[PDB]
This record gives structure tokens, sequence and C-alpha cells, in this order.
């Protein structure tokens, strides 16, 4: 079995000197990746060391009290692990690691990575857009069904469409509102709204469709993912040009028995069709084609099974351990 | 002489359909770099075609292509010698007519889409973006004619000035901490898009900071000119861009300096390279000893000193000319990174 350090993106609760946790109390895509990843890792019986997230006891899991990047680099210089798995985007790197420690990253950004050697990408669209070479492995966002509402949880479906993410132009909140209005359905707008003008223009334009609820967390987040009719993942090629790297909410919605309407943006082209349908860019959604797009979305059972088949936390973590071992074997790229 | 197509970063005005101009109506430093460069280029006798900024004040030609598709269609048919990208690779070399040269100014913390024919505003940026030793470094240009002069005789005021996004990596908090140490006021000019951080500042340093929100036009210019110093306190903090923050070119420094205002900054990325020309580099974080920051503040150079400094190092003409040099190199068949 491996000892594997998971370097989470080091990040402070806004306003606080407290840390954002893995998993996160609210908004936080990468911290969710690490959490369904570490769960998988541990189920495979690997030893996990959680860094950049000083956070929640389970066997095999060590939460290192290191969050400051220099606290991490220091801890990592003397750490007795086999695999440094960076999820932070290069807050730390390969140099200064003890000899025979393998370096690996999962790339979660639209920009080219600090550390392209031993880098992995959420999608082929991402790899391409970041300049990743052909032998660079593409490994999707993983999802632990245990973190999310199951069929056994008995959460009933309701009428609304759901947006969960930052209320920002590249996330397509306005386009979500335009789709939901085209279907004659409410959009619950769950997410941090930090850009006032764009928020106000959403409500000015689709005020009667959208219900803004702010950033959400814990039980509410899971109940919302579980109950929504569809989750809207409508990222837009705006200024990068925005290419969605891995689209965290697509595995969450699907694993919560919720199908997805998204765009073909970056990674959405590759994953959305497995659990829903891809629509075009913009806000010009003809109503009946839209309601028609809604009514050919799979059922809770089929998306919940596609999620696990394709992105299951154990399956995906096994795809990573095979890389860790290529690395430790003397394998490299790119 | 040359016709240079200059690609601004195409961005809509928030909540509107209209475009952010060059120079920008408010906040935006790529849009100023471009404005300041265009000035230089226009002065040196070249023809400029401004893309990525339809609707801007119009030998300049402002092209009505703002959308990247709109821009790249125009580029595919234009008769220009040089395409100069400032957008971070919203467009690229492929599909330009044969013998059009490609060059970018890299304005970002992250590695560029178009590493070939890329230039960086600072050596920290180039190092940090993985740019080769052959990739020109050419800092932010400043056109003095865009700012207050000595002749303008703007009366200096007591206050310290922050001018940027009130975000953590820009160190608004730390600037408030530095102003409080000096016993001065911090005029906090800029977009506060992040409530809790901004609430964090006002909580710790409420009698120190005067938040005014975003500014432009004549208020902006006067503020740059009347401030006792400008605060450029970027922090080596982790971010949404991914990685540690590393200030690539720090446009506000050149602005301050050419306005007769000295700068107190950190050593973050480019700052280390430009701030000691026009003021003092200080430590990261909020722990400033009063008397020592007070020292730092009274030891800063005078208006005349920094203005001579800005022009000398970052003069729009002198900086546009180092670009042209790079344009001709490319058209002559040179390459790099
Ligand atoms: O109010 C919210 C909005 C979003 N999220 C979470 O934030 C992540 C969104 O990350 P994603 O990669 O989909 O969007 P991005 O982080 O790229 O903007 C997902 O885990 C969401 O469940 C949340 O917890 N509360
Ligand atoms: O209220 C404001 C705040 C900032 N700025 C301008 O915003 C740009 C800040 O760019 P800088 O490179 O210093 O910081 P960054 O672009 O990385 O946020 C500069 O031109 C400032 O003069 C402005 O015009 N009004």
């Amino acid at each position: 079995p491996l000892k594997v350090a998971l370097v989470n993106i080091p990040l402070r609760v806004p306003g606080s000197d407290a840390w954002i946790s893995v998993p996160p109390q609210g908004y936080g895509g990468i911290q969710w990746v690490v959490a369904n990843l570490m769960d998988g890792l541990l189920e495979l019986g690997h030893e996990v060391f959680l860094l950049g997230a000083p956070s929640p006891g389970r066997p095999g899991l060590t939460v290192v009290p290191a969050g400051e990047p220099e606290e991490i680099e220091r801890w990592l210089r003397t750490a007795d692990v086999d695999v440094v798995h960076d999820h932070s985007g290069g807050v730390i790197g390969p140099a200064g690691l003890p000899p025979g420690t393998a370096f690996i990253s999962s790339h979660h950004f639209t920009t080219r990575p600090v550390n392209p050697v031993g880098c992995t990408y959420s999608s082929r669209a991402q790899r391409a857009h970041c300049g990743g070479g052909d032998d660079a492995p593409v490994i999707p966002i993983p999802v632990d069904p245990a973190r999310y509402r199951s069929a056994a949880d008995q959460v009933a479906k309701e009428d609304f469409l759901l947006f969960m993410g930052r209320v920002s132009p590249h996330k397509g909140a306005l386009e979500a509102a335009a789709f939901a209005h085209a279907c004659g359905r409410r959009l619950v707008l769950a997410g941090p709204a930090w850009e006032p003008e764009y928020f106000d223009e959403i409500t000015r334009r689709y005020g009667s469709t959208v219900e803004p609820i702010g950033e959400v967390g814990g039980e509410r987040r899971l109940d919302l993912l579980a109950s929504a009719h569809a989750v809207l993942a409508m990222s837009q090629a705006v200024t990068g040009i925005w290419c969605e790297p891995g689209a965290t909410v697509v595995s969450e919605a699907a694993v919560s028995g919720t199908p997805v309407v998204g765009t073909g943006n970056g990674c959405l082209a590759e994953i959305v069709p497995s659990v829903g349908e891809v629509v075009g860019y913009g806000t010009d959604f003809a109503p009946d084609e839209a309601r028609r797009t809604l009514a050919g979305l799979p059922a809770s059972d089929e998306v919940r099974r596609a999620a696990v088949r394709l992105w299951g936390h154990v399956t995906i973590a096994e795809r990573y351990v095979e890389q860790y071992r290529r690395l430790l074997a003397g394998a490299t790229w790119k």
C-alpha cells in the first residue's frame, strides 16, 4: 500500500484566519475532488496524508496541520511518503522532495500548470487547452456516493432547476436563468454572488424565474442536489478563453440522482452527455426545444449508475494509483 | 513604419453589453498598458489598429471586433505587419496572413497559451511563467501626458492611497495595516468584489480606511497625484488562478510615479524590480512597527524624483521602441520560447 500526501489548495475562509476544510463547508470544487479522492484512496487501503487543509477521524487518514505553503513544503521535505499528489496548482512542486518520492498533480485550472511534468487533467479538452502532451493521463473528477444522497435517502424530486457554483459569467448563471425560463421552471441560484452588476442583470432579466439563495453548504447542499429536477452547468467561452476543466457539480448532481443540462464548454462536452444533454451557448433558448431537452434527460437511477460507472470514487482512485506506480517505476511525461 | 494590430483583453462592462474601452472607464490595467503603448507607437509614427475594445476614443483605428470570434475573423484578413496580443491568448498565431508577425505581452501570473513570441513585464513573471532567457522583458509603459504633470500643481494631501481590486493577493488589508502604522488614512480606491475580506479590513482598520469604491477619469488622476504615497502591497498568497500569487507588472506603480507620487510596496514578483526605483519595498503581512513605517514614509523620494524615474524607465516612447525593435526582429524571422 502507498503512503500518499494529498496537497489540497491552501485557502483561508474569507474574512477569517480559519482554513477552508476538506471537504469544504461551502463553495469549493477542488476541496471536493480531494475528499472523494481520499475516500477512494482509503477504501483501497492506502495511507493518506491531507495537506493544505488544516478538518475532519477515519482510519488511514492523517490531517497534517500544514496549510501555509511554506509549512507544506517544509513538511514535504522530510515526509516519509511515496506520492506527493498536488491539487493546489503548484503551490508546491517536485524540487526538495526526498529521493524516490513520486510527484503527481491533478490540474484543476483553465491556465497551463506550474508543474507540467507528471500532470493529469480532468478532460481531454483541458489537457489540449493547457498544452498537455498526448501521453499525459486524463482522469475525470471522482465521486463518492456516500458523500451524497442515495436512493435509500428518500429525497423526493421537485420542480426547480438548480445552479450550483459561483454566480459568474464563465459559470453561465444568466444562461441557466435563460434555460429555466424557457422551460417555464424556477431556477434556484445557489452560489456565492460577488459580482453585483452581473447578479443584478440576472434578476433584472429573469427575476421571476430565479430564486437567489446565496452560497450553500452541508445538508441543504445535498438536499438541493438530490431534489432538483435538473442541474444546469452552463459555462461559457468568455474571457483565457474560459474552458471548463472538470466540472465538479456534474458528478455531484449525477451521483445525487440528478441529470444535467450543460454546454459543450471544455470538459462539459465530454461528460455531460453521459448524464444529460449539451445545449448551445447564449440565452436564446426556444421554449419547446428546451422543455423537450428537459424531457429526454435520464432518470435518477440511470445518472446515478453512470456517475459511479464512470467517475466512482474507488474506480477513479484506482486509476490514480496506477499512475502513482508508473511514476514510482520511473515513468514520466510530459 | 508599421501597422500594428493591438489586441486588448476583450471584456464587457459588468452587467452591460457594451465593451470596456481603452483606456478603461474605470478599473483595468491591461487596458491602460495598451492605451499607454498605443500612444508610444502612435508617436513613433506607426499605425495602430485596436481590437478587443470596440467603442474606445478614436493614426489610430479602433476596430468594431470585441468578441474573440469577431477579432480572429478580422485578423485572418487584415493587412498588418504585426499582431500584438495583450489578451492572454484569446487569439493566436494560427490563421494570420503569411508574413504577419506574432507577439504577445504577457499580463498574467500563469503560463501563456502562446509562449512563442511572448514578452513579460518582469523577470519574476518570466521565470515564474517558465519563460526562456531569450524572451524579452519589457515593463509597463507610462505616458506622462495621460496623468498629472508638475505644471498641473496638484496640491499634495496627507493620505495614503490604494488603487486596485480589494482582493487578498493585492494586499488591501496589509496596506490598511501599513497606513494605520503610519497613523495616516488609507484612501481605499477600487472594486470591493469580496465582502468578507473587505468586511475584514473595515473591522480591523475602520478608523484608518476610507473606502471610495471604483474610480476613473479626473478623480482617478487627482488621487494618483495628491496622495502622499501609493500602496502596492501584493501578497505571496495562494489563489483561484492556481499557484502562489506573483505580481507580473503592477501597473499602478508607473502611474503613481509619473504622477509625482512615491510608492510603498512589497517584494512580490515584479514589485521587487520596480518599487525601489520609485519608493520602498517592505515585508509581507500586517506587522508594521509604527515608527519604522513612519521612517519608511518620510524617507520616500519627492515628486520630481519619481516622475523623472518613471519616464526614464517606463516612458511610453522608450518602451514602445523596445517593442518595435522586437516587431522587426520577428518580421526578420527571429523566434523565441
Ligand atoms: O453555494 C454553493 C455553490 C457551489 N458549491 C460547490 O462548489 C463546487 C463548484 O466547483 P466547480 O468545479 O463545479 O465550479 P468552479 O469551482 O470551477 O467554479 C461544487 O462542489 C459545488 O457543490 C457549494 O458548496 N455551495
Ligand atoms: O478604482 C480603481 C482601481 C484601479 N484602477 C486601475 O486598475 C489598474 C490596476 O491594475 P494592476 O496591474 O495594478 O492590478 P491588477 O490588474 O493585477 O488587478 C490600474 O490601471 C489602476 O490605475 C482604476 O482605474 N480605478
